[PDB]
């Protein structure tokens, strides 16, 4: 799901 986060990435 992305990188990893949720800012900076998308989901």
């Amino acid at each position: 799901c992305k990188f990893a986060x949720a800012t900076y990435t998308s989901c």
